[PDB]
């Protein structure tokens, strides 16, 4: 349905995809959903899931936020994609940019991302940027953090079943961004 812009093959065999599309149609295992501590889903991936998934969707997020308590800084929780093409989606508390440790936090909240989604053997996530925007990071630091996250996660857990990662963008701006910081990976 979409259109693949970048791929990068990683040597232990993920392939990291730029894609630009709406976030919410896309098919994949997980679909994350940078959020804060209270779940809140205002935001602009918020948005367009509860565009796509309506009240199934919100009915998943309220459940969650009652089970899970409040959602610390760096921390991921799951609610199933009830209503998305999405099995899951990963909501996400990024660190605001400035915060005392904001980049190794930004760091953990992707790799807390990918742990969830190998706790339920998925195959595919699809991450927007996250960090950047909403919670202040610069773009280009934002991008070099994640990518550098996920390359680290990947040559650290061995049994990983997540075959594609997807950087779903939508302006130009951060698909050039997303596209050099990627194009820095395994590429020797
Ligand atoms: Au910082």
């Amino acid at each position: 349905g979409f259109t693949v812009l970048s791929t990068k093959s990683l040597f232990l065999g993920q392939k990291l995809q730029v894609v630009q599309a709406d976030i919410a149609s896309i098919d994949s295992d997980a679909v994350v959903h940078p959020t804060n501590t209270d779940f809140y889903i205002g935001g602009e991936v918020g948005s367009t899931l509860e565009k796509k998934g309506g009240k199934e969707f919100v009915e998943a997020v309220l459940e969650l936020r009652k089970k899970n308590g409040p959602l610390e800084v760096a921390g991921a929780a799951v609610s199933a994609g009830h209503g998305l093409p999405a099995k899951f989606v990963i909501h996400c508390n990024s660190p605001v940019w400035g915060s005392d440790k904001c980049e190794e936090l930004l760091e953990k909240t992707v790799k807390n991302c990918l742990a969830l989604a190998d706790d339920r053997k998925l195959k595919s996530i699809a991450f927007p940027s996250i960090g950047s925007g909403r919670n202040g990071f610069p773009k280009q630091t934002a991008a070099q953090l994640i990518l550098k996250a996920i390359s680290s996660y990947f040559v650290s857990t061995m049994s990983s079943s997540i075959k594609t990662v997807y950087f779903v963008l939508f302006d130009s701006e951060s698909i050039g961004i997303y596209v050099q910081e990627m194009a820095k990976l395994d590429a020797n």
